[PDB]
């Protein structure tokens, strides 16, 4: 009169999360050189009184 | 009377982690060259006393 039976259910113990992230670090450096030559040539009048 | 059966398990020995990283190295170079030319012109006026 009485059935065979399984009943089951289950249960929570813990529960872990992880992000999503992209880091990222970047490092530089620099040199430079640089020369100039240049020429001017210039005139001038006048009249005083 | 015994019963035939077998029992296993396993054990560890090592254990070996692998990163995960994406490095990278970056080199350059410059070269540069510019002119310039130009003209001016002024006026001036004046008294004195």
């Amino acid at each position: 009169l009485v059935a065979a039976y399984p009943i089951v259910g289950v249960g929570m113990e813990k529960l872990i999360i992880s992000t999503n992230e992209h880091a990222s670090t970047d490092q530089g450096k620099t040199v430079s050189r640089a020369t100039t030559n240049s020429k001017t040539e210039s005139n001038t009048a006048g009249v005083s009184v």
